[PDB]
């Protein structure tokens, strides 16, 4: 395509994936929480969960967008490619899909060399975890990503994918919409092998302890804080969930 010399990215996990694909130089604007690798604190942001800012991207005149579809918001993306700009859109379901975008991305790199190795060498470490975790046995898992609402996943939407590689299978795959809100009751009922959760409930004292006698998952010692950061963006850095994730549910098999 060409060595872009303006690149915006519209996502935390597009900024990783940019830099990884030797276009981070290039970068002259990013997502909020766009902190790594951390330099990206450096630069402007141009968007957020609710809101991409367009009259900022207009002042910027970038040549080419790293857009995230599944996170951004559909009208401001569809004006984006109304006005002419070139974009990529990066999907976020596969594991593959983190190498594929990478290898994409090197397209627009002055020194192509450097995306390539990378998406390489991500092909290379997942080929090694999905075999090192292949004598993983299905487990039942739940993933939280809030306690206040219980928000979760379904549909195999992101990042469903990182638990199916060790056996995981989500307990709420099964909802009417990809990111469910459930009631405590909800989760009480489907009786989860496994407890996922953030940093932050763990430190506070997580939801789950008042709840020891019908979870078996408390009472196994099987909540658990996953790395968001690592979880949640497809990037590099997923390898490092893939490790955490697999090796929980590893631990989950003694009982
Ligand atoms: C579900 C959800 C939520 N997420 Co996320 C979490 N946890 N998220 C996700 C999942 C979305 C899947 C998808 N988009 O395909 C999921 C797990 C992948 C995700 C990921 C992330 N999220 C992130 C963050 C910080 C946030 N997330 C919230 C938006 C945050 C929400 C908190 C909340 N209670 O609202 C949230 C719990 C529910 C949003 C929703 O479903 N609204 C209903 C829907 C109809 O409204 P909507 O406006 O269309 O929602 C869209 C956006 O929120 C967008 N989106 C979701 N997260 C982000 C993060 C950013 C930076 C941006 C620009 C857009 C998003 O995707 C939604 C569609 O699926 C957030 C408000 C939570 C919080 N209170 O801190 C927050 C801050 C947003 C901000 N200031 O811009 C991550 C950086 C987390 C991390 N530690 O890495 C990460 C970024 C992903 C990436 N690609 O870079």
């Amino acid at each position: 395509p060409f060595p872009a010399e303006r690149i915006i990215s519209l996502a935390p996990h597009a900024t990783e994936i940019a830099y990884a694909a030797g276009l981070g130089d290039k970068l002259v604007a990013v997502s909020e929480y766009s902190d790594y690798p951390p330099q990206a604190l450096e630069l402007e942001r141009v968007a957020n969960h609710q809101t991409i800012n367009i009259e900022k991207i207009l002042t910027l005149k970038p040549d080419l967008i790293i857009a995230w579809p599944a996170g951004n918001p559909p009208r401001e993306l569809a004006k984006l490619r109304q006005l002419g700009f070139t974009i990529y859109d990066s999907q976020t379901k596969t594991l593959d899909e983190i190498a594929d975008n990478i290898e994409a991305l090197s397209h627009y790199s002055a020194n192509p060399e450097v995306g390539q190795k990378a998406a390489h060498d991500f092909r290379q470490r997942l080929q090694d975890l999905r075999t090192q975790y292949a004598s993983n046995q299905p487990i039942r898992y739940f993933y939280q990503l809030s306690e206040k609402p219980i928000i979760t996943l379904a549909q195999g939407h992101w990042p469903s994918e990182v638990f199916s590689l060790c056996g995981g299978v989500n307990i709420f795959a099964d909802s009417e919409v990809p990111y469910p809100q459930v009631s405590i009751e909800q989760v009480l009922v489907k009786q989860p092998q496994v407890i996922f959760t953030s940093e932050h409930a763990i430190a506070n004292g997580h939801m789950w302890r008042a709840w020891q006698a019908e979870l078996s998952a408390v009472q196994n010692d099987q909540v658990w804080a996953l790395n968001a950061d690592w979880l949640n963006r497809p990037t590099p850095r997923t390898l490092d969930a893939v490790e955490q994730v697999c090796t929980y549910l590893k631990i989950a098999q003694k009982q």
